[PDB]
């Protein structure tokens, strides 16, 4: 609802709005209600996560360079959006899909340290993996 | 009734297991209960996704490189794992997290088709984006 972060994002954006609005010449809307539809549905988390990423990694760093006079405002918007994202991440109702598994990262790092042996081990343990996939499926049906 | 697709994967794997088993000299275990724990919690879709990816992208290509003499058997195993992935992705309680928003794909596609106008339009509509975030949050409650 009336979130501080949203108000922070809106306030910061209002400092650069005119600059982009005056340059936005085409009649079509980019962000359509179909986007809003996907946010509503069962892949809402993925949709929103991807849109946040798109603004943070594509739109804003490109916008930054379409003018230095707004660079500091776009950095600040970027920080605030990143902060929003990290916050949504930590609420299971919002962006739980962005959280990565530490057990997987531990697997990757052990594998890396083992080198050729990690290849032989990971493959040898592929039966373990299949068993876990099966368990995952079982647990998802309760 | 997916235990036939698992049966397949297990059968494909059983024929190459020993090639790696005899070369796996170290004592410890890579895939441990902590992983299965993660598969069982709120981030389980993500953990399973990343594991299937890890095997497809990191482990199996190296196994192919190390075991060219069974490379066909490994390709077979990889395609069965890929097939399984795709099936899980179609079932909303399995790998829903690998599905992409079509609406987002269209946004990215329009954005690229617009070039510099895309940057201007996307930034101009950042207010809309903030509204969409706000609706999303409300909806999720």
């Amino acid at each position: 609802g009336q979130s501080h972060m949203l108000l922070e994002l809106r306030t910061a954006f209002s400092q650069v709005k005119t600059f982009f609005q005056t340059k936005d010449q085409l009649d079509n809307i980019l962000l359509t209600d179909s986007l809003m539809q996907d946010f509503k549905g069962y892949l809402g988390c993925q949709a929103l996560s991807e849109m946040i990423q798109f603004y943070l990694v594509e739109v804003m760093p490109q916008a930054e360079k379409h003018g230095p006079e707004i660079k500091e405002h776009l950095n600040s918007l970027g920080e605030k959006l990143k902060t929003l994202r990290m916050r949504l991440r930590r609420c299971h109702r919002f962006l739980p899909c962005e959280n990565k598994s530490k057990a997987v990262e531990q697997v990757k790092s052990d594998f890396n340290k083992l080198q050729d042996q990690g290849v032989y081990k990971a493959m040898n343990e592929f039966d373990i993996f299949i068993n876990y996939i099966e368990a995952y499926m079982m647990i998802k049906m309760k």
